[PDB]
């Protein structure tokens, strides 16, 4: 599923995102918008092996199991084709264990280099919310 701005804006904000550990929605937007372009079946390999899966490109490296990364761990307790639905249930919950897990959104290298620092709430800029 491809989703419109704002209507990935209202899922992730009725999934509990809009300002986890600190994150206002507008950061979490930006971030899918780099990460997938709001695609949910976006998938991309990693250098190392791993691959990325879905709206915020989740790493098989340590998230979840897609059967073709050796020595990694599954951290989220799902296949990497949940992160691939057009419900983004899977995604979120996943994305909400690596935000806490200490480095914050510098986890999403697509956030730390195109969102960090910018004007994150024009990404939720006319949305009904
Ligand atoms: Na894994």
């Amino acid at each position: 599923k491809v989703f419109g701005r704002c209507e990935l804006a209202a899922a992730m904000k009725r999934h509990g995102l809009d300002n986890y550990r600190g994150y206002s929605l507008g950061n979490w937007v930006c971030a899918a918008k780099f990460e997938s372009n709001f695609n949910t079946q976006a998938t991309n390999r990693n250098t190392d092996g791993s691959t990325d899966y879905g709206i915020l490109q989740i790493n098989s490296r340590w998230w979840c199991n897609d059967g073709r990364t050796p020595g990694s761990r599954n951290l989220c307790n799902i296949p990497c084709s949940a992160l691939l639905s057009s419900d983004i249930t899977a995604s979120v919950n996943c994305a909400k264990k690596i935000v806490s897990d200490g480095n914050g959104m510098n986890a999403w290298v697509a956030w730390r280099n195109r969102c960090k620092g910018t004007d994150v709430q024009a990404w939720i800029r006319g949305c009904r919310l």
